[PDB]
């Protein structure tokens, strides 16, 4: 039958576009949590009657949805670069006015709460979201998105909030409570609301349980480089983060991986020769009962060549944690099964 | 012989950037002038022995040359985002150190003075510009530009700076003390330092002494649309801006203009419709000997089709005036000579 999709589609990262202007990248500031710095794809959503589009990035590491509202007080918040929410066009729109606070470290975002009808994915959930009135300039009067929309647990949303994707559940009709990432190795990108797409896979999903209440993370059981395990022997946790471009794990854990790659550091990423490159050896995750492996081809891009590996060690409470980002996904076409609460992963095609 | 040329290269306006984005226009502020929010082109420069190079807008309309500092004061200043000149690099660079202070309609630019050979267009000026160390975050923070160059006299310079032309002049040998700028009809873009290029021009050059001792403006005996003067018929001043992308004139003037022309007004720019376009009559601009017309074609871009000519008031000193911007010089290739302090003009190809 035909499917309910949102299609991504490829934007230049904040980063690149840094890069592109020739900024010097130590010279900037050190840099709750989500900078969206290196996130390259977005989709649209509708919001309101008469549907005002925007543009932006589907996100399973936070619960909130939040765009940019005509009330920002003009040139002072740097909010108004971007399309803004008008709630005197849409009939649907319902008052709430409740303050929020978003805290990232680049800085905090200030708006207040609104209902209205949300249009996604070819599809109508009534949500709760953010109206932005104060934002950072750093990263966002560079972005290229407009906005965020949660894909994570109540849990996790400030204000608790309920997630587009709970509404979507409980009101109205989807086939399956789940929805899937999709990227291509390259306009290139897609979601789907309650399936997974057979022509962008291949052989047969398995699953692993999410280890706690209301985050998508995993127990991962060993981290393997060649043919032997290096990190994570008595068990670490893995944080599928749609937001997040890169792998991501502890300093502690990430310096080991590169001295066994024999990928030199620059104090911005890590880095190897690019005729060295190809010979880089397999990474391999070893995640429920099979073991997801990355060739050289899947994480690499005369001696500047850069890797899909990063540091982050993030806060106790997620806890240490890796970050299964953007750049899995693109070889393991995932799945995420609210329904069983648990994430299945197969080969991408 | 071989010629001394900077070529000048295709870059999205901040305007433009912010459409792409899907920005309300209105929804902005209001907007010792020129915003550079239309401009479209740049060339590089060096500064500095080895030469650190910057993309920089060429400014017959100013007199100043600035580039970011390295010493912005990392992410409170908004420069930081662009190239900026380490002194430290330099074995070149000369101390200097009074404070400037570029005055914007939308900010307040502040920075210091300092000395460096200038690499430009394959040739090396001893210069002293300005290091900036605050910049307004709304225009330059979107800018595909680092700096601006100005090519116009010491008495529009802050400080009372000699322009990097007088001293190109005074210091070391060009054939010929002028220099042309031309556009293609589109990468495109030149300026020849000394000289005009013949393969981009055709018949002669005529020319138009400037009408007063410090600026690149000229006295216009009329503006003609169809095949009867409108207005300026008693004589109004034409100040040639290559920093400025359209034609432009007091907001008396172009109510005028455009009533003719039956070019409905839109509150931010003058419009008409994609049929009526190509029927819209010629303008002509009457400067000194000859008459120098614009064909629908080249002011012009189902409902929805802007036009190349705007409306700004310009203040008394430089006066009441009009302003032939990078717009005519597409159409029309134009010599500054510093050497007699005249403009003249010709058919571009
Ligand atoms: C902004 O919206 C929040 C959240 O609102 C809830 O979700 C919306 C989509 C709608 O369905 C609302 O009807 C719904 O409340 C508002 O806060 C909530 O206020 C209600 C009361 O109006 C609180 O309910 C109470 O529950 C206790 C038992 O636990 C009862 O004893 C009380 O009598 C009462 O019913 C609820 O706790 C509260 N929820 C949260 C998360 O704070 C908020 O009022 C609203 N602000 C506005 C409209 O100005
Ligand atoms: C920053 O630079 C300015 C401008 O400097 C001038 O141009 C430079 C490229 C060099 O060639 C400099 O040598 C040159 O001065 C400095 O200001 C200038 O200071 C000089 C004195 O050092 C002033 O000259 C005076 O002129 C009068 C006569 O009119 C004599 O009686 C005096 O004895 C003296 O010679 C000059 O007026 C002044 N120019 C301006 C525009 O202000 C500035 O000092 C410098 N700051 C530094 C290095 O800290």
């Amino acid at each position: 039958t035909t499917f309910k999709r949102i299609f991504l589609k490829r934007m230049p990262s904040i980063r690149e576009s840094l890069k592109e202007r020739g900024v010097d990248m130590a010279r900037l500031g050190p840099e709750i949590l989500t900078n969206y710095m290196d996130t390259q794809y977005y989709g649209e959503i509708g919001i309101g009657t008469p549907p005002q589009t925007f543009k932006v990035v589907f996100d399973t590491g936070s619960s909130n949805v939040w765009v940019p509202s005509s009330k920002c007080s003009r040139l002072y918040t740097a909010c108004v670069y971007h399309k803004l929410f008008d709630a005197s066009d849409s009939s649907s729109y319902k008052h709430n006015g409740t303050e929020l606070t978003l805290r990232y470290s680049t800085g905090t975002v200030s708006g207040f709460l609104s209902q209205d009808i949300i249009t996604v994915g070819g599809i109508t959930v009534t949500q709760m979201f953010g109206e932005v009135t104060e934002m950072p300039a750093l990263p966002f009067m560079l972005a290229e998105f407009d906005g965020v929309v949660g894909m994570g647990f109540i849990e996790q949303a400030i204000g608790r909030v309920t997630p587009i994707f709970d509404n979507i559940i409980s009101q109205g009709v989807l086939k399956e409570d789940v929805f899937s990432f999709y990227y291509n190795r390259d306009l290139g990108g897609q979601i789907v609301l309650g399936g997974s797409d057979p022509q962008h896979y291949e052989g047969n999903f398995h699953y692993i349980n999410l280890i706690k209440t209301g985050v998508w993370q995993i127990q991962m059981k060993g981290v393997s480089v060649g043919s032997s395990t290096l990190l994570c022997e008595d068990g670490c946790l893995a944080l599928v983060d749609t937001g997040a471009s890169y792998i991501s794990g502890s300093t502690s854990s990430i310096e080991k991986l590169m001295e066994a790659l024999g990928a030199k550091k620059r104090l911005f990423d890590y880095v190897v020769k690019c005729n060295e490159g190809p010979t880089l050896p397999d990474i391999s995750f070893h995640l429920g009962g099979k073991e997801y492996t990355l060739t050289s081809a899947d994480y690499v891009f005369k001696k500047l060549c850069t890797l899909a590996i990063h540091a982050m060690d993030i806060p106790p409470p997620t806890g240490p944690t890796w970050a299964l980002g953007a750049t899995f996904i693109r070889k393991f076409y995932t799945e995420f099964d609210r329904r069983n609460n648990r994430i299945g992963f197969a080969l991408a095609r």
